């Protein structure tokens, strides 16, 4: 079309603008074809404490430091998502009609959707062996994550499984931008007031996405349906994650939950 392609572009531009780590900037680091200075590999406890030597500032004033090895990892890992939530909250502005929604419906969308988008985008920085960290400056291996003591070794491995099959779709930021937009405009979230209004808004994004996918990836005929399954998959992935988070709350007495994330997880699933 033309007006649609403008909207699809308006979304993409908001994607690159807000999220500092896109799939292009990431796949080039993992390829190592643009530089000979690879990110610092974190594969065991020694390499971890080395890299942590860089953040000794944020670690001392936060009281972690002497905390357990796993707690330290996923303590800063929370600060990441808190940032991605903010970037996502701003990315939602560009969505046509979103800013107009009732302030309650806006928060509800961003409540049940953020983590579904975080894990989706989180695939862009993963591979079969690990993921990028610190805006591409670090690469934490996948086996080291599976080596932590339970239940921390069950946190990231599920996401790696999704990112491997999801990456297999060969998507570019051009598409993910729209894909993440549709995730936020899901009219299925509990507590939505104007269900009719939101569904109209989502159908616009999905319609744009369905044509964009057929245009940018014409050979993968059922690519659009596959992604719909992925949305369903992510919805399930975030649910299990929420259960595993609350499981860490009812047992681990030395792992505190970030204030912002508390409100998100509160009575989520
Ligand atoms: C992906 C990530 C960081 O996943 C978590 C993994 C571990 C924790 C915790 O260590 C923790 C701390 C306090 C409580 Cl009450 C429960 C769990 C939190 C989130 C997220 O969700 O952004
Ligand atoms: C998260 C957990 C642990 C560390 N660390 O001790 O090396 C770092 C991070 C992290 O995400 N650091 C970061 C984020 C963004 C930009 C630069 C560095
Ligand atoms: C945790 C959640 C999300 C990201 N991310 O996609 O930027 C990274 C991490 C993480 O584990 N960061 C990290 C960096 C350095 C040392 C430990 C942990
Ligand atoms: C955010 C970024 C980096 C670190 N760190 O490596 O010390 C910590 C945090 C952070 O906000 N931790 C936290 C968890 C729970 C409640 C408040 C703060």
């Amino acid at each position: 079309t033309a007006d649609l392609k403008s909207l699809a572009k308006r979304i993409y531009e908001a994607y690159l603008k807000n999220f500092n780590m896109n799939k292009v900037k990431a796949r080039v680091i993992l390829s190592g074809k643009a530089s000979n200075n690879p990110p610092f590999v974190i594969h065991d406890m020694e390499t971890l404490c080395m890299a942590e030597k860089t953040l000794v500032a944020k670690l001392v004033a936060n009281g972690i430091q002497n905390k357990e090895a796993e707690v330290r990892i996923f303590h800063c890992c929370q600060c990441t998502s808190v940032e991605t939530v903010t970037e996502l909250t701003e990315f939602a502005k560009a969505i046509p009609g979103f800013a107009n929604l009732d302030l309650n419906d806006q928060v509800t969308l961003l409540k049940y959707g953020v983590y579904e988008a975080i894990f989706a985008m989180l695939s862009s920085v993963m591979n079969k062996d690990g993921m990028l960290v610190a805006y591409g400056n670090g690469f934490i291996t996948r086996e080291f994550l599976k080596s932590l003591r339970k239940p921390f070794c069950d946190i990231m491995e599920p996401k790696f499984d999704f990112a491997m099959k999801f990456n297999a779709l060969e998507l570019d930021d051009s598409d993910i931008s729209l894909f993440v937009a549709a995730i936020i405009c899901c009219g299925d979230r509990p507590g939505l007031l104007n269900v009719g209004h939101i569904e109209k808004m989502q159908e616009g994004i999905v319609h744009v996405l369905r044509l964009h996918l057929q245009s940018n990836h014409p050979d993968d005929i059922f690519l659009f349906p596959k992604l719909l399954q992925k949305m369903a998959d992510l919805r399930q992935l975030v649910t299990e994650h929420a259960q595993l988070v609350q499981i860490i709350k009812k047992t681990e007495s030395d792992a505190a939950l970030h204030p912002l994330l508390q409100e998100i997880y509160r009575d989520m699933y």
